[PDB]
């Protein structure tokens, strides 16, 4: 199943924090 991926990385792409 999947849940957090599309927003996960809309953000975990980002380094900072």
């Amino acid at each position: 199943e999947m849940r957090l991926s599309k927003f996960f990385r809309d953000f975990i792409l980002q380094r900072k924090k």
